[PDB]
């Protein structure tokens, strides 16, 4: 329906229009994946790339079913992150902070059970 594409739009622009205190764009570097043949130490240790783009592209085609699945890609995005990424690195925090985004801006737009 177009209250659920409404919704699943709402709740990840405002995970990419997040800023921290600093003023900063967290999801800056997460929109779009460096290609495979700049990066390919990347999608050698990654089984499942995704980006914000992708996850754009996925919501915008009706590939999602439910919030839930949603919530799926978004979760694997950070954890990819954080498999490539030092722990304590600025891009492994970031996607943590992400995550937390992501869960709040869902209560809030979709106001669930
Ligand atoms: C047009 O911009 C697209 C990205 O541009 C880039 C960015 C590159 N970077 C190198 C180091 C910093 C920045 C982002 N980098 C990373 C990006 C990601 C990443 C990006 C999108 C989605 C999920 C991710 O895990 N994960 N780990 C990284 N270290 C790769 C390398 C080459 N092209
Ligand atoms: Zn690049
Ligand atoms: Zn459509």
């Amino acid at each position: 329906p177009p209250k659920l594409t409404k919704q699943m739009n709402a709740i990840i622009d405002t995970v990419i229009n997040y800023k921290d205190s600093s003023g900063r764009q967290l999801s800056e570097v997460f929109i779009q994946l460096p290609s495979r043949k700049e990066l390919p130490e990347y999608y050698e240790l990654i089984r499942k790339p995704v980006d914000f783009k992708k996850i754009k592209e996925r919501i915008r085609n009706h590939k999602y079913r439910s919030l839930g699945d949603l919530e799926k890609d978004v979760m694997l995005l950070c954890h990819n992150a954080q498999t490539f990424n030092l722990e304590g690195s600025q891009i492994y925090e970031d996607s943590i902070v992400l995550q937390s985004v992501f869960k709040s801006a869902r209560q809030k737009i979709a106001k669930e059970e």
